[PDB]
């Protein structure tokens, strides 16, 4: 309960299970799951939940099949209502782990083409719907149908080649991903993949495609202000 990598429980959170979960608006909850490392501890990480038109939309997976499973268990629980489709913001365990879960469920899975084409390098299933972008990284339109309020945005290489992120229209949220580190970090995470020529572009561009949330969830940290937007591009400059 006490992770190593990751932020601690607060006020406000629910364990279910393995898991964690907080609210973060009348529609939105952030989940948490975490990933024991023999000889180093449990590393948390976080994705999304939205509710919108009678359904709900999941962002990222948690770090294995038996957590995500448990993660539909809470919002049968909790919430309810079918769960239409889930995201997946690149191809890497914390945010891939899942998918035959998902699958198993019978939910429709989307991800970067990119990280479809990568996921079985990396060991992770390939969702079932390849997600492709314009030059200015907005999602094109055909290939994310009732999205709802949703907007996906790959902002360019940063974190790995194939980051993408999300906007959840009419709240103050944005989803970073592991592509954004909060305002008070001394690292910008694991850079095994990650491309640091044009990391510092990707994270300013993340922030000028939701220039209005205030609200920064991001995927080992707490939710943060626009100061973790700024830090993780200045911790970015550094690396060119
Ligand atoms: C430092 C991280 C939190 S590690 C994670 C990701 N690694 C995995 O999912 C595999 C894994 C499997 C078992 C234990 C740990 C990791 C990666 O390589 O980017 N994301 C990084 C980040 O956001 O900076
Ligand atoms: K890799
Ligand atoms: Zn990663
Ligand atoms: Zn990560």
């Amino acid at each position: 309960i006490r992770p190593t990598i990751g932020q601690q429980m607060e006020t406000g959170d629910q364990r279910f299970g393995d898991l964690v979960f907080r609210q973060l608006a009348p529609n939105v909850w952030q989940h948490t799951s975490y990933l024991d490392m023999p000889g180093f501890g449990a590393v948390a990480s976080n994705g999304l939940i939205v509710r919108d038109g009678g359904r709900v939309l999941v962002v990222d997976t948690a770090w294995t099949d038996d957590q995500t499973a448990q993660i539909l268990n809470w919002i049968k629980q909790e919430i309810n209502l079918p769960v239409a489709l889930a995201v997946v913001t690149h191809a890497h365990q914390d945010k891939m782990g899942g998918m035959d879960a998902l699958h198993a469920a019978g939910i429709a899975t989307y991800a970067n083409a990119l990280s479809n084409q990568l996921a079985p390098q990396e060991g992770m299933v390939a969702a079932q719907h390849s997600l492709t972008f314009a030059a200015n990284g907005w999602v094109e339109p055909a290939t994310a149908p009732n999205f709802g309020p949703l907007k996906v945005f790959y902002p360019g290489p940063g974190h790995t080649s194939d980051n993408i992120t999300v906007g959840i229209d009419g709240t103050d949220i944005a989803f970073g991903g592991c592509l954004i580190k909060d305002s008070k970090a001394k690292s910008l995470g694991n850079l095994g993949d990650a491309d640091t020529e044009h990391y510092a572009a990707s994270a300013r561009a993340f922030g000028a495609a939701f220039p209005k949330a205030s609200m920064i969830v991001m995927s080992h940290s707490a939710p943060d202000s626009r100061a973790a937007i700024t830090h993780t591009a200045r911790m970015a400059d550094k690396l060119r």
